């Protein structure tokens, strides 16, 4: 099975200047807890942006160049990064926007943040068809002070 996750800003953006500009511990710790221990695809921009292996997963990068660092693993399409996830009942797409873009056909989960921000971007998460998806999780969480904005933890699942 396929999830993708994702922290969306409105008008669905993503990133800027292959950055995050935002602040928000609670869904990065959300982000944490859904993906430890699992694979994690992602593509180079992301890899960069994050700058280090993610701890206790394994770390999967797309790229259609040679890999430059062996702490993580490097591959050159789509169905070889699944392939090298092995038989594991649940393999995480992190991103960025030409990833998440490659795998939502395929995904049968989608677990979105939805935070109550205005940002310029330039990166935006893929136009999905609502009618696809059943919302089977929601939790709204006001800003704090930890949190400067407001935000919605959803899993949705494929109909
Ligand atoms: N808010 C969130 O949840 C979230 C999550 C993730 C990322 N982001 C943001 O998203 C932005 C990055 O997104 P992005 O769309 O620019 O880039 P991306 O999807 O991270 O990376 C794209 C790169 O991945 C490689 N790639 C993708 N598909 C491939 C394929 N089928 N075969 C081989 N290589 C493939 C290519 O690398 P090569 O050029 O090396 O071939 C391509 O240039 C940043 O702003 C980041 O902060 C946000
Ligand atoms: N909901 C969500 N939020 C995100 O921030 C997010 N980020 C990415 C890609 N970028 C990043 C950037 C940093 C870290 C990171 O530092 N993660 C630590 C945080 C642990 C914690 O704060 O408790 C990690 O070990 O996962 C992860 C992904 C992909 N999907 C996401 N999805
Ligand atoms: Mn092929
Ligand atoms: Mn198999
Ligand atoms: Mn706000």
């Amino acid at each position: 099975m396929i999830s993708l996750i994702a922290a969306l800003a409105v008008d669905r953006v993503i990133g800027m200047e292959n950055a995050m500009p935002w602040n928000l511990p609670a869904d990065l710790a959300w982000f944490k807890r859904n993906t430890l221990n699992k694979p994690v695809i992602m593509g180079r921009h992301t890899w960069e942006s994050i700058g280090r292996p993610l701890p206790g997963r394994k770390n999967i990068i797309l790229s259609s160049q040679p890999g430059t660092d062996d702490r993580v693993t490097w591959v050159k399409s789509v169905d070889e990064a699944i392939a090298a996830c092995g038989d594991v009942p649940e393999i995480m797409v992190i991103g960025g926007g030409r990833v998440y873009e490659q795998f939502l056909p395929k995904a049968q989960k989608l677990y979105l943040t939805h935070i109550d921000a205005e940002v310029e971007g330039d990166t935006h998460f893929p136009d999905y068809e609502p009618d696809d998806w059943e919302s089977v999780f929601s939790e709204f969480h006001d800003a704090d002070a930890q949190n400067s904005h407001s935000y919605c933890f959803e899993i949705l699942e494929r109909r």
